[PDB]
C-alpha cells in the first residue's frame, strides 16, 4: 500500500538503506530538530524501514532530507534498530555514492548537513568518498572498569560522531568467526558502564564499544557494537575518528599522517587527521557500492507493518 | 552491474526473496535436477541472493523456474545461508502471494513442482495460502539424546518435507526474548545427534531442530533452528507437518482435525491432514504480505559482490 523509495548499498560490508521517499513531512528545521520530530510522531516509520521483517537488525537507515544551507548538496538523518545515531561515517560514504548512483551529484565536494553539524564529503574519480568529519576529541582516558568475566579493562571516552568507549587490552581475539563471543564481551562492557554510571560530555550516553588489536595488513583491526547490539561490519567512520583523537592525545599519529582501519571482516578505511586552531578535523576514505533498488511496501494488512520484536 | 529481479515478502514474519529474473539458466529438468545445477554450477549466485551485504542470515530465497507439467503454474527451488532447501511451507506461501502480487495468477488452486515433488496451493478470496504438502511421516520416535551442560531428551525424527527432530520434554521456555538461549540450546542438540550418527532415512541429514510447548492461545508454540543456524520466524510449515505425522502416529489428532501452531514470535498457522492410502497429507494455512519490490545490483568492483562470510 504505502511505499518507501529506497537505495540499498554498503560499505566495506555495513549497510545503509537510504530513503530518497514515503516518509513523513518533517518540517524545514535544522537536522538535529527534525530528528526530534522524526522520533517523536514517526518513530513507527523508523521501524518499518529498518527491523524485521522488512529490514534486518544490522541495517542502519538513512533518511535522506532538503537541508537548509544553499551550498549544502543534502541533509539527512541516520538510524538503526534501536535508536538516532548522530553523524555516521559509513552511511555518509553510502549516501554519497547513492545520490551519485541516481544522477543526483558528479564527482567533486558536496557538504553534507547532519544532526551534529554538516561534514564534507568529496566523490573522488574512483568513487571512493573522503568524509571530512565533525570535529572530534578524547573526554577521559583510561578509565578503568571491572569486568566479572575477565577483571580490569582500561578504555578511553572519546566522540567522533558518536560516543565511544575505546580499549586496546582486552585480551579478546578480533575475527568474524568469533563475533559472537566478541558481542558478548562488548555487551558486558556497555552493563559495566552503565553500573559504574560513566558517561561521555554532559551525561552522554556511551552507546558504541570498540575493541582494537594489531593486524598484519593494518594499522590496526576493530570490532564494534553499535547502539542496538548490532556490530559494525565497516571499520566504523565514527568509530576511527574518535580513535584518531586518542592516538593524536597520546602523541602516537601527527597531523596528515595516514592510519589504516580494518573491520572484523578485514574491509578497510584509510584515515588522517588536520588541524584546524584546537580542533582536531578527522579525514575518513572508504567506498559503498550499491546493493539495491527498493520499493518497500507496507501492507496495512500486516500484522509485522511496523516492525517486529521489542 | 549485473541485476536480479526480486519480490521480497514474509509469512507470519519469515521472509522469502522470490528470485523472478537474472539467475543463470538451469536447463529443463525436473527442479530436483535443475537444483543440481544450481549448487554445483552457481553456487555464488545463492550467495550474493541471500548472505549478506545484500540478503541476511534470516533470508529463505525462492528462484522462480518454468515447471515441466503443463497444468503446474510454476516451479520453485529454496534455498538459505547455508545451502538448499526441499521443500517450504512459509516459502511456498511467500510465493503464491507474490505471484499474485505481480498479476501472474488469479485466487484458484495451483499446483507447485519443487525438488521433493508437486505442492498444491490454494489463493483463498482473503489472499491467505492452504498449502497441501508432500506427504509427512515419522520415521523414529524417542530417540534418546544426551546433551551435556542441559541434561537428556527424547525426540521424533520426522519428514515433512525437510528432515526434522522435533522435542517436548527440552525444559526451554519458548519465547521471542529468549532466542539467544533458545539458538544455543538447538545448536547443542543437532551436535548431539551428529555426535551420536542419528539421521533420517537412508541417511537423510536431520538439519532442521524444533522445540514444542504448550500455548495459552494455540495448540502448541514452537521454536524452530534451521540449516544455517538461523530461526524461523513462521510457525514453520514443514515442521509443523512433521508434527501433524507424530501426533498422529501416536494417536493425538486424527484426520481433518485442525492444529493450530504459534510461532516463537506469536504468528500463526492453522493446519490439519488427510490420508490418502497410507499415506498421510498435511496441509497448512496462513498468509505472506509484501516486503518489497526490489533489483539486487552486482557491482564487479564490490569485494563482497558474492556474498559475506565463510
Ligand atoms: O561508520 C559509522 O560511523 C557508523 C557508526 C555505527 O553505528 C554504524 N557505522
Ligand atoms: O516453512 C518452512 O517449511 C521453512 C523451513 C525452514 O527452513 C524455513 N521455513
Ligand atoms: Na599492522
Ligand atoms: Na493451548
Amino acid at each position: 500500500m504505502k511505499k518507501i523509495t529506497v537505495i540499498d548499498s554498503h560499505t566495506g560490508g555495513e549497510p545503509t538503506r537510504l530513503v530518497i521517499d514515503g516518509f513523513p513531512d518533517l518540517g524545514r528545521g535544522s537536522m538535529a530538530e527534525r530528528l526530534q520530530i522524526l522520533e517523536r510522531e514517526h518513530d513507527q516509520w523508523r521501524r518499518a524501514c529498518v527491523l524485521e521483517p522488512r529490514g534486518s537488525d544490522v541495517l542502519v537507515g538513512a533518511l535522506l532530507c532538503q537541508p537548509q544551507a544553499g551550498d549544502a548538496c543534502a541533509g539527512v538523518i541516520f538510524f538503526n534498530n534501536s535508536g538516532y545515531l548522530g553523524m555516521c561515517g559509513h552511511g555518509t560514504i553510502g549516501l554519497v555514492r547513492s545520490l551519485y548512483h541516481l544522477g543526483r551529484i558528479d564527482q567533486g565536494v558536496h557538504r553534507i548537513e547532519t544532526p551534529v553539524g554538516t561534514v564534507e564529503a568529496t566523490l573522488h574519480e574512483d568513487l571512493s568518498v573522503s568524509v571530512r568529519n565533525v570535529p572530534a576529541y578524547r573526554y577521559r582516558t583510561q578509565v578503568m572498569l571491572q569486568l566479572p568475566g575477565h577483571g580490569k579493562v582500561h578504555g578511553d571516552i572519546a566522540w567522533g560522531g558518536n560516543w565511544f568507549f575505546l580499549i586496546s587490552d582486552h585480551g579478546q581475539r578480533i575475527a568474524l568467526d568469533n563475533v559472537e563471543a566478541l558481542t558478548h564481551y562488548t555487551r558486558d562492557v556497555r552493563q559495566a558502564l552503565e553500573a559504574a554510571g560513566i558517561t561521555g560530555a554532559e551525561g552522554g550516553v556511551i552507546d558504541h564499544i570498540e575493541l582494537f588489536a594489531d593486524d598484519p595488513q593494518a594499522d590496526s583491526r576493530n570490532f564494534v557494537l553499535c547502539p542496538g547490539k548490532a556490530y559494525d561490519r565497516s571499520p566504523c567512520g565514527t568509530g576511527t575518528s574518535a580513535k584518531l583523537a586518542c592516538l593524536a592525545a597520546d602523541g602516537k599519529l601527527a597531523p596528515g599522517q595516514a592510519w589504516r582501519q580494518a573491520s572484523v571482516i578485514g574491509s578497510q578505511f584509510s584515515a588522517h587527521y588536520e588541524k584546524v586552531g584546537e580542533q582536531l578535523i578527522p579525514i575518513l576514505r572508504g567506498s559503498a557500492h550499491i546493493s539495491a533498488e527498493a520499493t518497500l511496501l507496507l501492507d496495512d494488512s500486516d500484522p509485522f507493518v511496523w516492525g517486529i520484536g521489542s
